[PDB]
């Protein structure tokens, strides 16, 4: 006896939608992104000779999203708040029974990666897979510019082997006076201004929208993937490892300048609000990393810095945490507040980290760049654990900084020790005593991989193997270095031996773990060492 309505046939229209719209052709951030709180779906259907007064429903994965009459040649529009891949069906009803259209798939995109398959990886180069068993922090920085000459997109990141991924860097909008430090690097200040065009200063932006959201990378080349570039892959990343913490790092050396204006409480509040907006917009992020270099000055800008920064650093941490607290209220998620701080005691002394730590999850202790080509007559270890035998009252070492930091009353668990995946070096090192090249003087920077005076560990590791270097290991300082007595070339770096030693130090002293700058300069050796040295499972 049953005679349901005719089978609805879905008309043609849009099949992909986005809760957060991204303009694939925008240079400015304000034109690049619009966050909506829901997407907006439309479906057309048609039944030749039907009863328009029948009942109609639109079902996304067998759940109701709309309800009306439709009947014969109908139409519906409704709002979807959570992204994913949905099977869409139109259902017709009369007094006998119901009819279901054939399913059509739709993509509702959103920035927590819901619409995306998991970013998958293969261990590359010397990486060996580990399990994060130790409960220790194992972090690494990923630079935005890595996708250009460096050829290191997100998919080359060995994500079984990390607990934290720091994205460097996120800028703060500012022109002349605000962000002058960017001018030492050609194109970059200008690149920022184009990005922040029409944007209030002291809000956060994206330094390179192309790299971040528009560049095609593996898995996202199709002409309408809502999100491509770096952010796109990072979304797929949280989908392979939902527990891997991905933090946006704000500042760094050449972007830290706006922080010195946060003495102005009005500007600070705008900033914190913009970070809140940033996280609601880019949901794959898990909180905030602050990289102000440095509170009190002595960073890129020789004209910026005040003792009054130590107190600002703590109020920024208080207000940021409070923002994340109400961000958690609305989203039910947990967020991390972290920060990268100097390992020099004279910069540490500026801030009361015992005062700030109650707001923070972790402190990434920049225990590298202790020495470099910025000096011809202060040669030494760039990232050593202890002072060298030929200079016992050396204050710029991992150990000294950590002890100094703890002495403020910081809880050892929050301190995450830094490891260098790069070398700093010199050339023309002459006039040294006792076959120790550090007692002499250089005539300039070593020849660098990308930049002068800096060398990727992969480059160093490979050339040591071609016999192009004299390898030595300071067993007292716990740091390696290569030397070339001919040309007078000298390079300080971290290798797997010093890195395992930092691991043993972290564990002996009940520290938080290790992190590395920067992930692309490693061949796998060092991250293997970090994991093997913190007690993780192979
Ligand atoms: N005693 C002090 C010394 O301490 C001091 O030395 C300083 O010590 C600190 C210690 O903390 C060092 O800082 C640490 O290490 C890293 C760097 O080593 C720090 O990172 C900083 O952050 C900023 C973020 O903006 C970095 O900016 C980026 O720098 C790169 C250059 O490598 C730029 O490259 C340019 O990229 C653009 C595009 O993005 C390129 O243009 C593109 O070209 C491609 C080609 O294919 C094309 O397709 C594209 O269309 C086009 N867009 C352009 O050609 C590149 N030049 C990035 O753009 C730029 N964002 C910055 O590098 C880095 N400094 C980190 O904070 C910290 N962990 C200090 O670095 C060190 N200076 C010394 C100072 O010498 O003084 C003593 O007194
Ligand atoms: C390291 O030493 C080199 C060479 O002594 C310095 O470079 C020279 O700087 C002077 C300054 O006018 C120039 O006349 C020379 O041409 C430069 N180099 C050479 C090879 O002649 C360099 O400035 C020193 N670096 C630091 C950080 O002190
Ligand atoms: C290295 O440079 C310092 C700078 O003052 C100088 O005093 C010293 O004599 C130099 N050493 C050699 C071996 O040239």
């Amino acid at each position: 006896a049953a005679a349901p309505p005719g089978k609805p046939s879905l008309g043609w229209g849009e099949r992909t939608f986005a809760i957060v719209e991204v303009n694939q052709a925008a240079t400015a951030y304000n034109q690049l992104v619009t966050k909506r709180d829901s997407a907006d779906v439309s479906v057309t259907w048609n039944v030749w000779s039907g009863d328009p007064a029948d009942k109609a429903r639109v079902l996304l994965n067998d759940k109701e999203f709309w309800s009306g009459t439709g009947g014969a040649a109908g139409s519906a529009s409704f709002k979807v708040k959570k992204g994913g891949r949905y099977q869409m069906v139109v259902e017709l009803c009369n007094a006998d029974g119901c009819s279901q259209s054939d399913a059509t798939e739709i993509i509702v995109a959103d920035t927590d990666g819901s619409h995306l398959p998991p970013l998958d990886y293969n261990m590359g180069e010397k990486n060996k897979p580990f399990k994060q068993t130790s409960g220790k922090v194992v972090g690494a920085y990923f630079v935005e510019w890595g996708v250009y000459p460096r050829k290191f997109p997100v998919d080359r990141v060995p994500i079984p082997n990390l607990t934290h991924l720091l994205y460097g860097f996120i800028p703060i909008c500012g022109g002349d006076g605000i962000n002058d430090s960017l001018k030492e690097i050609e194109g970059s200040f200008q690149a920022l201004q184009r990005s922040c065009s029409g944007r209030e200063d002291f809000k956060v932006s994206i330094h390179d929208p192309w790299a971040a959201l528009q560049k095609p990378q593996k898995g996202l080349s199709s002409w309408n993937e809502p999100y491509k570039g770096n952010f796109g892959q990072l979304m797929m990343l949280k989908q392979a490892k939902p527990d891997l913490k991905i933090l946006p790092s704000i500042g760094g050396w050449t972007l830290a300048d706006p922080f010195f204006f946060f003495t102005d409480e009005t500007k600070r509040r705008r900033f914190v609000a913009s970070v809140k907006d940033f996280l609601q917009t880019w949901k794959f992020f898990d909180g905030v990393d602050i990289d102000w270099e440095f509170p009190g000055g002595k960073g890129a800008n020789p004209n910026l810095g005040s003792p009054k920064d130590g107190e600002i650093y703590v109020l920024l941490m208080k207000e940021l945490r409070e923002m994340l607290n109400e961000l958690s209220a609305e989203t039910g998620r947990k967020y991390e507040l972290t920060s990268a701080i100097s390992a020099g005691w004279d910069k540490i002394q500026v801030v009361d980290y015992s005062a700030a730590q109650k707001y923070m999850d972790h402190i990434f202790f920049m225990s590298y760049d202790f020495k470099g080509a910025w000096s011809n007559d202060t040669l030494g270890h760039q990232a050593s654990l202890y002072a060298p035998d030929w200079n016992e009252k050396e204050t710029y070492t991992t150990d000294f900084g950590v002890q100094f930091l703890l002495a403020q009353g910081v809880s050892p668990k929050k301190i995450v020790v830094g490891v260098a995946m790069y070398g700093r070096g010199w050339t023309g090192v002459h006039g040294y005593k006792d076959n120790n090249p550090f007692t002499g003087n250089a005539t300039g920077p070593v020849k660098g991989t990308w930049q002068d005076g800096v060398v990727d560990y992969r480059e160093i590791a490979t050339e040591i193997a071609q016999g192009k270097w004299e390898y030595h290991y300071d067993k007292v300082a716990q740091a390696p270095y290569v030397f070339r007595p001919a040309t007078g070339d000298l390079i300080t770096y971290d290798d797997a031996r010093s890195t395992i030693e930092k691991g043993k130090y972290v564990r002996a002293n009940k520290l938080g773990g290790l992190f590395a700058w920067e992930i692309d300069a490693d061949n796998g050796d060092i991250l293997n060492a970090m994991n093997m040295g913190l007690g993780n499972s192979a």
